DNA sequence: AAACTATGCATGCTCTACTGCTTCTGATCTAGTCGACT
């Protein structure tokens, strides 16, 4: 549960689970140790919990593809990751 | 002719300011460690 959240890797969910804290929760009830990754992680949590599927692939590389190529003519974007295996 | 007072000088103590040299402190910066991500 801790893993998932953004900015929290291994060594901080071991050392949240040994301070006590157990539920997502409990993270809210103390916004002061938490820095800007885990902040904007947990806030959007429901959001990233979701698996994306490949019309918003197709979505965010035509918005990326417009960017580019009004910021610099003749740029070239390559999808890669996972959605470049299948 | 004698006493009082105007004038001045010499010196020590004190406030006040100003200039310059030295030292201390606040501010501007690279190495080590842990952690995040991909």
């Amino acid at each position: 549960l801790f893993t998932q959240i953004f900015g929290v890797g291994v060594k901080t969910a071991d050392r949240w689970y040994r301070e006590g804290l157990r539920t997502l929760d409990d993270l809210r009830e103390q916004p002061q140790k938490l820095t800007q990754q885990q902040k904007a992680g947990l806030q959007h949590h429901q959001d990233l919990s979701t698996p994306v599927l490949r019309s918003d692939v197709d979505a965010l590389q035509q918005v990326v593809e417009e960017a580019v190529g009004q910021a610099l003519p003749g740029a070239t974007v390559t999808l890669t990751g996972g959605f470049r295996r299948g």
